[PDB]
């Protein structure tokens, strides 16, 4: 009866355990991670990198202003210069780290020329500021472009449908476009995902197995405007070829459909998914067609998408049976 | 008689209805609509955004400023210290605010070591200033950079033909670079477009029909320099071999080509298209030579690129009757 | 005996006339042009474009300055506040522009809370400065990272030979990886170039045939760490099938190779080419190997990378004598 | 006995030498390089540069402060007007220097509408300012970015094993994804390592032969959620299908392995590497199921991924035979 591998949101339902070195390997391939958290994170992570170094250098002018004598005499005289004028203490001396780094500078506390040590880190800190926001832009810059947002404009079918097109028996599901926005080089995968032991003996937990689309002569390539309604046909080389309108609701197992395509805009590959299972194909049934002319152009009727109409014609045996069939009819 | 579902240019000729979940589907993927607006539109977006920090902290240090008393004395004196220097009243702290978080910092209207929650203010405004800045660069990035641009320098022939090459009778088409930057990894893909019914009564809208170009021997890889003519013979499988000249001034049926390559500067893949009509298409002609060698290089005269010149030396029947007629005299 | 149509360094021999839109395509494309031009030319752009918006701006600071009457009362009193502190003339108002588009903002020269035109003005001003930064950016960004770049350090032999491998006569030609960072999903073409006439007549100025490396088999994609040497089989379906090695001091052709991949650190597909002609094409020769065992690894001596050894036992005769011979010694 | 061409990790062991032009290639690819390097070197090498050109400016106007007699008057009276105020000496220069660059522009130090060549250069220095920040964005933006970082998230089995799986003899290898982040559009390669000599005495120090994973079915691409085992059926075009397990034990050659695929993120190909030699193949192996139904979702345990068990079952001759004499028992 249960259960599903991949959700129908495209959502994968597994977990990884007892991976071991996970730490010390997510700390090379670390910027991958950074923009998959949430915003909050990544910027309450930065504005904590921001606050760090403010109070680092924050301190070191403090401690400089201290040691000079500057605390005591903040804007100097004609016989006394200060390292760093205006910092009569801590917050004084925050408040310069930021004005720096920040390159606000609105001057009432500024660096002379006598201490070389407070220029020095004031070109320091300089160099610093400049290091953080170039991270800060290009991890804003990434997150914000992800191409797995545009997933979400991509459409499948609530079910997938068998039925005959054209003399042969096929299964069907449908995709669709919900942005004007092309999907550029985009094509399509199956698969059936079933537990199954070899002849040998061998459990394999899950096996992947291609359900040919039309990959070998290039029909996997679609060209997707209006919603396109993708087949397989079942025949000897099918994992669906003894499959019956009965073993549909006997037996289980799960079939997983992917659109792979490149974002219009960055050119930037997006992979969509959904599952249909053995319970979510309807048998006997076909697509309510989305698309009409209204003269001078067409329309897509959204509404139509999912839904399915019944052909009592269609055959409750499986392709083998059907294939079976017709050469004992031809053989007598 | 009509109508077109590509036009010439490329652009395609729908529309989405009764999508529903627009709204929502949307707002995940809102990345991807706010590069396609028009500059004025996403600019416009932007400076609402920052006018609108800046009067939101502008509240904030004015109210400061009110309730310190600082707006009865902004300068302070021996025995009273601001917030903020400088700031008389609400324009005062809008100025402040701007300054702040754009980093001018005149410092005319300045931050004191007195309020903490100026201070923070202070802090948070910069962290927010750096926030927006990276999403209008990356915005300006990726608009800027779109690859279906490039698309407006390829070019495909006003009419496609059909003649003898070696032998074979031949749906063809132009492709043509007008940059000298190279289309890399470029390929064609070819579709035949008309309603249908499959022989169990079911209709198609609009069926989209693989035409050949060489896919399987991977000749639809093309490198391009000077103007490609790209080949379709038409043959046992091609969805024309049945069609003669004149089913081409009845029939109602379309052909959509398609380029696909990658952006060489940016190797972002692009997407061209464009369109031929059964009456867009010229039974007996052949194209004019673009391409001529001048004595130590090449040129190309692209004139000549749309203009097609008579044969009539060609067949006007279909690749089928041409076949067949071949097996009477043959077979007799 | 010429010419040729692309170059050894991959450069293409061939332009562009009579373009027509060329000036009205160019400019929807215009991003793609201005990434390709010589730094100096994108820069003195970009400069031109901040000199232009700090002179519009300055006057407009000017004007309102002058109307105002600041420029005979540039510091106000008691009973008088300038829009602009400190703005006394043309300069003055220029360097304030540069100020505050700069966001250096000395505060010398200062807005005031009097002219909400001159604080609009300077709103204006800041949204606009970040708007050419990030287009600068950008573009900085884009031309600075071109794949192109990385074909130079990717390397074709001198010369192509031919020659006995398995018991089958090959067209080989070497390529080789000068840098430690790999080519990512890299793979090769090859194509003969040559003019030619149709059994119909037609003439094709230059017609490119595919030479076949194996796509077929998925052998034309490459693991490219040493020097590999890349081989085309000639048979039945070769272009060079009926050549022999007297056709190749005679004949005029030219062959042209293709190496395309993903520069490593980008991932961003890198296309590059070379040229040989019949004349550059060494029959009866083999390349000499510039890998060797070190002994715990592997080293390769690029100084051997072009050079060739003579094989006397090599046949002179085209595939096709060759295949045909024997047929008679094996019929006979 | 040895050695490893690729090594586990998938670092390859090979070098290059003599390589001649290398200087100046690597001077048009230099891009390429330099987001290469150790962060550190990057980083110093860009403050570098920012260092030189505050010194350098930093001259030019010490030079027009000395020529002009400012340092005499740094302050300027009623009859005299300096060119950029409060510059004293050398060290005031550069700080000048620094605060116009960075955009700090504390104020203390201020150009006056005197020297046209003192505003000059602060516009010449403006402008400089930002093409090296845009740099440093760019650089520190690719670096961040390299998608080779993902190939540590990625896995490959300790051992490769070879077994029988539905009547068929195969080699067998595992792979599996650290995170939950999906590998786009992911395809596998293997390839076998061994010198050889052709039949006509051509010594091949290294060549490198297409173990066939399924590239001719599409089965080479893989969906790749939990760990998958990646199978070579050992067959008549099978490299390995003269070799028997006793041949595995004295035979020196080298199997390499290869994941390609996008990172989902930024849609970035990675390239994952690894290596098993003759010695680390078990035969009459299988690896150990690391996945398993919980109910409601399922979970896998990698702490037996790299484990094997023993199949006593196995037969431990080659294809080859194994082959040949299934044709002796059916053909007698
Ligand atoms: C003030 C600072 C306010 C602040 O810290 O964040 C607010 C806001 C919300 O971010 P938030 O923390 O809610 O993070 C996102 C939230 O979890 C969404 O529901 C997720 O969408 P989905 O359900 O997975 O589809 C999304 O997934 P993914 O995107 O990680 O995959 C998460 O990133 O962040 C901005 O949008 C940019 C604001 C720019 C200003
Ligand atoms: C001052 C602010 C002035 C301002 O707000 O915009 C002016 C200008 C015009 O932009 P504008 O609003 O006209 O927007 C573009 C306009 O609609 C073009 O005609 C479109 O080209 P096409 O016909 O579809 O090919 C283009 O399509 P797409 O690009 O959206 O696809 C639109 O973006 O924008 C800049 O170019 C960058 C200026 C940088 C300064
Ligand atoms: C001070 C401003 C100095 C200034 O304006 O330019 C100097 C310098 C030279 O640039 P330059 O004007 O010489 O432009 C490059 C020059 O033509 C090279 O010879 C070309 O290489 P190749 O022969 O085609 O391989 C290159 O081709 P492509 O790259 O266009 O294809 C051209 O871009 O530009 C920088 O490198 C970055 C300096 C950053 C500071
Ligand atoms: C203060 C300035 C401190 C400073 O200069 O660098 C510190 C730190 C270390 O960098 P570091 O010099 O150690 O450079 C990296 C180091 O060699 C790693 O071990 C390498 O990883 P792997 O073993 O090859 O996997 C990595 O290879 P690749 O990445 O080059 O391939 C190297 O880049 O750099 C930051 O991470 C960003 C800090 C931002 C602040
Ligand atoms: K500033
Ligand atoms: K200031
Ligand atoms: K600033
Ligand atoms: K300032």
């Amino acid at each position: 009866c249960r259960n599903r591998f991949v959700k129908k949101n495209g959502q994968c339902n597994v977990e990884f355990t007892n991976m071991d070195d996970k730490p010390q390997r997510y700390i090379a391939d670390m910027f991958t991670t950074c923009v998959d958290i949430r915003w909050r994170y990544m910027l309450l992570l930065f504005s904590l990198a921001f606050l760090v170094s403010w109070l680092l250098f924050g301190l070191i002018f403090w401690l400089i202003a201290l040691i000079h004598g500057d605390l005591e005499n903040p804007g100097g005289d004609d016989t006394f210069k200060p390292c760093v004028l205006q910092v009569n203490g801590f917050v004084a001396a925050f408040l310069f780290s930021i004005e720096t780094q920040t390159t606000i500078g609105y001057g009432f506390r500024c660096v002379t020329e006598e201490c070389p040590l407070a220029v020095f880190m004031v070109v320091v800190q300089s160099i610093v500021g400049c290091i953080i926001d170039s991270f800060m832009i290009g991890a804003i810059m990434a997150k914000m472009a992800r191409p797995k947002k545009r997933a979400q404009t991509l459409l499948f079918s609530h079910n997938a449908v068998v039925a005959m097109r054209d003399g042969k028996l096929c299964l069907m599901w449908r995709v669709g476009n919900l942005r004007k926005s092309h999907i550029v080089e985009a094509h399509v995968r199956a698969q059936l995902i079933k537990p199954r032991i070899t002849e040998e003996g061998e459990y394999i937990p899950l096996d992947q197995i291609d359900i040919d689309v039309g990959f070998d002569k290039g029909l996997d390539r679609i060209f997707l405007v209006s919603p396109i309604t993708i087949l397989h046909e079942i025949n000897e080389d099918s994992p669906l070829f003894g499959i019956s309108r009965q073993d549909l609701e006997t037996d289980d197992f799960e079939i997983v459909v992917i659109l792979e395509g490149m974002v219009e805009a960055t050119a930037m590959t997006t992979q969509a998914r959904s599952s249909y299972l053995a319970s979510e194909i309807l048998w006997g049934h076909r697509f309510e067609p989305v698309l009409f002319e209204e003269k001078n152009q067409y329309k897509v009727d959204y509404s139509h998408f999912h839904k399915t109409y019944e052909v009592p014609s269609t055959p409750r045996c499986s392709a083998k049976d059907l294939v079976e069939n017709k050469f004992l009819l031809s053989n007598s």
